[PDB]
């Protein structure tokens, strides 16, 4: 499978590896939702999402997006932004182990966790405008939730690439570690966050995100308009 | 036994220094003394106002015993008066400088974020610790944090009870300036004397345009204090 | 003598340079010359647009003589035309690069905040000095400031007339890149050429999604300009 799920009495860990660049297509999206389903059933104290040794995620399957029937593309875009909503509204602390580059939907997923760890050399970019695509509204709201006002303008309108210290200052990540310890740090942070009071964490995080979550929902409902 | 606030002033600034001999808890006595000191600064028509803590802390926040035990009315009245003070400082017609002379925890941090310019030292921990101790951050406090913190720091400070100090507190938007611990107070007074040179009328008008929506949301949070306890 | 604005272009970018021989006040002449220069860039359909100041400033802001004395109409018309320029640049369908070639004060700073990418040098003061000289920042300008500054920088820039320079201006959101003074303009041109390589239709659509709410509020501030004078 393209997703591995492991857990203990404290945390759950969901690791993406399709042997390539972790495209968020239907297979990968289904595997992720099934993994989060398990962590829901297992009632983990916190949850880690990690990529592979090559990338965090290169984003949506560009073949689906650029050719063929609109319905597969619509469903891929919807399921991807629904995952973001699911993570941004997750009742447990969510830690992202950005184990490689995070591009476009990979970057929006990166911005869907409570704490995000990457290494200095990992490029983070919403490259839509550079490849001829308009960033969907649901994606804009996720970016607006995390980036500084000025980084938001450059990331979206200019397809700007961030890495390490500039990604940290921009609000794309929360912590920098060495590449070989990105995952262990994320697991370690997840354990710390599992020690927070779960009920107060969920109530407070939803207070910090309620308006953004509603706008993300309207963006998901309006996905068809993004195709015309 | 004497009051927990010292007020001094000259022809330019007023200085309000909290010291209850402990951690400057923001209980009924401290709130009353603070409001009385600000009343004095209003009457004296100071050009700017400094709020400072003591040797140990800026403020450790509300009295946790009142919050976790007993009748809701003492708890409700304490939270309301605390967030009312934040409203008062955030809408003060003169520039307000915070001399963060120690750690600022929970309501200590929300008060910290209620002044126009905030000076702290490298080792002073700044944290809204509510989530770590089983409390949901009130709406009035959420609005204060959102007014000043960067988007990502707001998320971590509130949802993860993250602790900030010095350069990371500066980067987060919890403070505006770092000084050595022994010059935090003199630096804050210096800034206050500079800010008193601003045009007061334009300062008040402009700061209120910069805060109108947040203040209204802070007012709504103060009115809904009962909802934070379950009515 | 000459006009206060120079417009030149090639097949990729256009460059607009402000130089009234002083501090580039955004009075009626400069504003008209600016709008005419942007009109030319529109006709030429440039891929990206550079706005630059002179060797002394980016711009010192509005004409204070117009603002502080005489009939209200010249002042109102000046304020409106200045914020209309910010609206025009913030909603420009091409990438706009600001070559901040000197200090940028008050409306100069608000204009600086109207481009997509902002290049300055370390020594250049960026400041909305309104409160220090007795003026309330108009609503339209606050919306421009709020679009770009971090929440805390916003509070200090507006309420405290805080001055920003280099790394502090960069961290605040007043600029996006720092260059040595003699390369501010050429670096801005280089960046503008890169940005012309973006997909124009996606850049315009995406930037308007990032700004729609602020632009609506800037329009309301422009409609309410008379209320700023009473």
């Amino acid at each position: 499978g393209p997703v591995t799920y492991t857990h203990d009495d404290a945390i759950g860990v969901i690791r993406m590896d399709d042997g390539k660049v972790n495209v968020l297509g239907p297979t990968m999206q289904q595997a992720l939702n099934e993994a989060i389903d398990a962590a829901d059933r297992d009632n983990v104290g916190a949850l880690v999402i990690a990529g592979n040794h090559r990338v965090f995620s290169g984003g949506f399957d560009l073949k689906v997006l650029t050719s063929g029937e609109a319905k597969p593309a619509i469903d891929m875009l919807r399921g991807g932004f629904e995952l973001s909503y699911r993570l941004l509204s997750y009742p447990k602390p969510v830690v992202i182990a950005c184990t490689g580059h995070a591009i476009a939907m990979g970057a929006f997923l990166l911005c869907s966790g409570d704490h995000r760890v990457a290494a200095h050399a990992y490029n983070i970019q919403a490259n839509e405008v550079a490849i001829g695509m308009t960033i969907p509204y649901a994606a804009m709201e996720v970016l607006k939730l995390r980036l500084t006002p000025s980084a938001y303008q450059q990331a979206a309108g200019l397809a700007k690439t961030f890495f390490g210290e500039t990604a940290l200052a921009a609000g794309f990540i929360d912590e920098i570690s060495l590449p070989e310890v990105v995952l262990s740090r994320a697991e370690e942070a997840a354990r710390e966050f599992a020690g927070l009071n779960q009920q107060a964490h969920n109530a407070t995080k939803l207070r910090a995100r309620a308006e953004a979550l509603k706008a993300i929902r309207a963006g998901i409902d309006g996905i068809e308009a993004e195709f015309g």
